[PDB]
């Protein structure tokens, strides 16, 4: 992901205009393959119309240039690009709001399960490993950068995510469908077995534990649904055909005709169509937004990095559930043990923000 | 459903332009029946105006051609198409977010109910079959591909979804309304009977079980409401009349008049109206999006496949509640039993994504 | 409500164009009273300008016709109609998502309350009748077709919804406000009295029962709020004045002036303004959408039928809590008692939809 | 609030056009102070250009009239007015969805707390008074019509909302911030004290009681956040400057120039600019919608009446909690004690709505 | 934050027009750095074209001026500015709806934990300090005004937020990732230890306590996600390039050409382009809205003040859990002890709002 939040913290003169000189993640990196083709096609007609076509077949070219010029209209293209990109962006954000984070589950696992030895440590570690295997098994059929890292189910055994005893059991289900739901049942069975062992001392705690897994199930199912069902191909093709039809009329129609005929529109012969190049840039960088965000789990620059998340979620969870169970800092009296209104200090660099408390809009009347 | 997510993973040169050469699910498969009619109507006037109408009735045709040309405007049509398709798409996605998945219920059924013999197996199997019959009875009055598969309630008995003992009981209710709510009451009564049998050992578990059925009830009711209440016919007709009025003025008005009169707009006699055909394609593929997504439960290409779901939900649930109840893989020490920070390996093919952890935006100041 | 979902299941040639020949619920049924006025007003000027006004006062009419022609612009009208109808439709759907359905409460009432005789039957029946009276008392101050059916609170007694013992108690509150909240308190008091009688055997069940009534309270309050607070009259009037100002300039300004003066725009004298009639139809059918959906609880064609719902909810609930309490079909072994993978059959008519299970996007790489 | 729902129940000929003759809440009541200024400014130039400026300085005025006429465009103004009003309306509705209604709390207070004498009546009354004081203390810093009614915290004592014993305790906190959170802690402490007194007989009931106060806390905090943080002044100023710049060019540029020069656009000398007045009305009634709804808690006509709500919520709650605790109507057999399908009667006035139950879309195939 | 809600309470004549004379937070404070550059660039050509370029190179300038005039169109720019600002504003509000307020947790901490001495006071104070440390550790990596106030983790010790015993424990985790999740585990462990000490007397209360921390975890994670993932740089750059391309063609093309050639558009030589300056103001104040709200946690004027919140949340919580635990005002009979309908008085200043209760829309029929 491209991060530029610190560069746009304040609205100053050189804030947004300085983002036009960045290479990675910018339109200059995506439009390179198409600008060359457009320029070559444009200059392959200026070199035919001027030195190949004769005077007889040079007046039928001008009637085409003046006819393919009333069909360049900016209303419908700007409607479709703008009613499509909004939907693409809304889907893109919802695809991230459904990413499973095992932070609300490790808090309860580190507390409700009681034990600080063997058979109380292994239980917690397996209970927290199942919820991570569940997310790894789903972020492998939708993402590409994770598939190239775990090409086979035997590669999960070598990385520590799985076990040889679990691989042989997951191989023996006899179902042709995907198998990203088995760990969610293993977790429930292990938790019930733990409850019937004196570890969990109440049924309320067990129900609370199951309620936080029933939500990760939904979050993992929604990602699969989003990947399986995509935006209709009809809607995808309409925008592309509209944009290409618009830009095919600028090749013939926006060319600089011979001024010897004194046409109402053509009066100069500057070589470079600057305002055609700018229009191409502006109207293609709008389509490349959808082209980039139509599949957030890829290998682009503005795509989710779903390969450091599965390491952070492993390390943090394994630390929280194992090495931080009965470990708290010493309990001591605070600095404000006897003080009605604490007054934290302000540094010299930050003394403008010493504001007063808001007391209602109608206070000053 | 048409899936093309893997073809648009990255934003490259040949990514969106390569989707215009696909047959299934494209505008070329939907516009075939109307393009022929439009072309025939267009060419039936070029063949009358040129060789049937006389010179007297050839100058009243040109006043019609130049008069039916100021009524071709692209603003209101592009407003209605764009304020209608967005609503259609928003309804289409919500119709899928309400599909009942029995994955959050089988997890609790496989755990809370205790027994690994007869009278403890049949209980779980019937409890999980009722929730499937409930979804089958509703995905039969809204969908067509399921109705043609189960034309009669006697066909459900032969497929294993129902039983001869329950058919005779559902036939004896004496109510003229639909009967998609009976299994949701049978489930509750069976669960209460199971609780008063020593199977479920607490009331918290039973309440948790009922809470997950009270949600499937809402999800099944919302689909019926969506099917019963549709977008107003006034709104549906306005867009159609606008589009047809727009395209009826292109038959007479966009024709190539005789250049012998030197009209301000007509100066060439190219046979094929390429930029009229392109406009027809672009402005009809936008309407066909709504035409296709106005009823997601049909027999189109970009329509929900609600016939493999009812098989997957049966097999997965029946496997989960029967053959995986007290079945867990062996519990063993992990690969990182003594390791503060696990370091999973990276393959050679995926070594660019070894990124560093984000530590806040203001870290670098 | 007008239902046409089965007519638009598939996207075929004659799918949307066949909806323009329907009478009920169409623009032809709403625009009849105003098309006549528009036509009469239009033809009352063609009959004055041509045979009443003299040659002196026939050249000040044409300067008005050519001046009231640059004020016909389609952009602001299409903006307001399109930013208003979307809000109207969004409110219309939310008014239906708040309709109380007593299906999540009857499930718990038929199970938690224990008894299969007198004093255990009357309790359940009264508990389920209070929740129905609560919805009847609110769908009587917002809807008209229900008010005309129950004009007085004494009419509810004669229909079985109320009782003579409760009518005299609801008459004796001494509050000037509406009384649609009393049954929600009667239900709670009756449930607590039942709990302190050995009927409900736990407090978890009673809390679960009260949680499902605390939601119906919100759903009933939201409908009253929606009816009490409406879209601002300023916003309602702006659209009407814009549309009427647009259509008042088409009466004088779109008329066919005398071609003897050779004006730049008028060159023909066809009697019927076809493209003015079509514009009127298109731009008034858009306003009638908001005109119809601004109050869903009315007596139109595309309005909610809130008179069969209050019968279905009564019959279904009374059957569920009375004649289906301890009544379940016999428990027998399934057809798939010993079968790892069930294979339901496919009929001959539906054999194209035998699709294969989706196994992830990146499976084929 | 202005209520006109009953006048627009059905879509008839005289439905929306009859709303243009209403005084209160209409554009005619809001645009009066500005139409006079606009008319005076317009007619102060027609009276200078015609009888003050000489022939020399009457030909530099016409170049200004013809030059300040290509800057009157309706695209950007209609975009901003329409992308701003939608946000204003969305905020306006959310400001009402967060109004605290103490209807879900009194139901539980009237049931869970057990006692029908002194020390069981006072407890319930104080518990229900704290939740009302909490809402009164917040609907006094955001609203003006409530601040003018309770200008001082001593005025709450005289109205019965507060007590002299609570005023002295709320005066002795020593915090400069607002004090709208104290009753929410008093309620919790009183409920815990009641539980440790034999009144509430279980912890589940107490937790359910606290869960309904933790939601009113959020609802009261959201109103304060909405009042404290408003729409950015930049966004507010942009629309005003755009509208005023648009309307300043219509003073000089839409004037009726002397027709003695035969200009391409000016050919008549009608005194009143009817289509300029209509445009002013239409384009300023759109801005006044935002001007009115930018602060719903005011003293306008289309503003929330937050002064009858705080009386209804007091009377209803005090009646439900105190005088309706153990008070239920007699329990008797229903009219349909032995009847499988009840058949409520239909009156003669409402006999058209006897519709048949919907049985699915695909029923007729 | 800029607060002007009290100035726009009512819709009067001088309500919105009076907001154009405010300095702080206005467009005049943001456009100062760019207006000077634009004016200098504009006047550097009027001073070259008029007194530097010769008559030969003064006719190639006018063909550029007349050619750089058909590319000034307001449709696409007003589409992109308006489809971008809406998304920016929607993100800006959601960034505030996720701010953690410890008001729903202190209510339960002040009640469920039982004790009014030492070892019962320290427990509550530490339990409430952990939830504040959790929010301080996250509002330090996203905000700048808080980072400049706490540049180092040792500065938190000196302000009372942290302790020397917990600093040494947070220094000893051995993880390279951010450490904003440790207090949420410390809180859970301390609460479980308190429960196994006789302080919390039930498991329902402990589960309710943990449920309110599992929500603050999500609220704190969402802010970090919003800061880490920003709007795509492609979409950010497209708007800037469109606006700058629009405003670069107004420098040459909107200049006042020599009227000696009698051009169709240029006929006057007024020095100041008033309607170009106004367009610049209007089209740059729209971009500066996004420029300001693209990062709400900054040091602008319309930016969240996240430095008084962390003091209010500390003081209020510490007062609630320590000095207000078993402290309630005396319980006395109300003013309306025997009164069916209370009648609070109305002041003379507010007597217009004595409205009558709404009794349904169809009441008057
Ligand atoms: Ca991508
Ligand atoms: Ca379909
Ligand atoms: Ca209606
Ligand atoms: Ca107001
Ligand atoms: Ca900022
Ligand atoms: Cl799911
Ligand atoms: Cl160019
Ligand atoms: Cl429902
Ligand atoms: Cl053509
Ligand atoms: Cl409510
Ligand atoms: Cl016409
Ligand atoms: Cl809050
Ligand atoms: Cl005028
Ligand atoms: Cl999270
Ligand atoms: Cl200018």
């Amino acid at each position: 992901t491209i991060t530029y939040t610190n560069k746009v913290a304040n609205a100053r003169l050189g804030s947004f205009s300085s983002l036009l000189l960045c290479w990675r993640g910018s339109i200059y990196k995506l439009l390179y393959g198409e600008f060359l083709v457009f320029i070559f096609l444009y200059y392959s007609i200026r070199g035919l119309y001027r030195m190949v076509l004769s005077s007889d077949q040079q007046l039928l070219f001008e009637k085409l240039a003046l006819y393919c010029d009333s069909y360049i209209q900016l209303i419908p293209i700007s409607f479709v690009l703008g009613f499509y990109v909004t939907l693409v962006v809304s889907r893109w954000w919802s695809q991230y709001e459904n990413l499973p984070w095992p932070d609300r589950l490790m808090i309860q696992v580190s507390s409700f399960v009681e034990g600080k030895d063997e058979e109380g440590r292994l239980l917690r570690r397996t209970l927290i490993r199942y919820a991570i295997l569940g997310q790894v098994l789903i972020l492998r059929s939708i993402s590409t950068s994770v598939y190239k890292r775990f090409p086979t189910l035997h590669h999960l055994v070598l990385a520590g995510f799985m076990t040889h005893g679990e691989h042989k059991q997951l191989q023996k289900l006899g179902l042709p469908h995907n198998t990203f739901w088995v760990p969610w049942v293993w977790f429930a069975n292990l938790s019930m077995k733990a409850y019937l062992g004196g570890r969990i001392r109440d049924t309320v705690l067990l129900q609370s534990l199951m309620n936080e897994v029933c939500t990760l199930r939904t979050q993992c199912g929604q990602l699969y649904a989003y990947d399986w069902i995509s935006i209709p191909l009809v809607y995808t093709q309409v925008v592309t055909v509209a944009v290409y039809s618009f830009f095919l009329a600028c090749l013939i129609g926006r060319q600089f005709l011979n001024p010897n005929k004194d046409y109402p529109g053509h009066e100069m012969d500057l070589v470079v169509p600057v305002f055609t190049i700018l229009q191409f840039l502006f109207y293609m960088g709008w389509l490349k937004v959808a082209e980039q965000l139509i599949n957030p789990f890829g290998e682009d620059d503005d795509d989710f990095e779903t390969n450091w998340i599965i390491d952070r979620n492993l390390q943090v969870s394994l630390l929280s559930v194992d090495g931080m169970h009965q470990n708290l800092p010493p309990m001591e009296r605070d600095m404000y043990w006897n003080e009605a209104a604490p007054q934290p200090p302000y540094t010299a660099a930050s003394a403008r923000s010493r504001r007063h408390s808001f007391m209602g809009s109608t206070f000053n009347i």
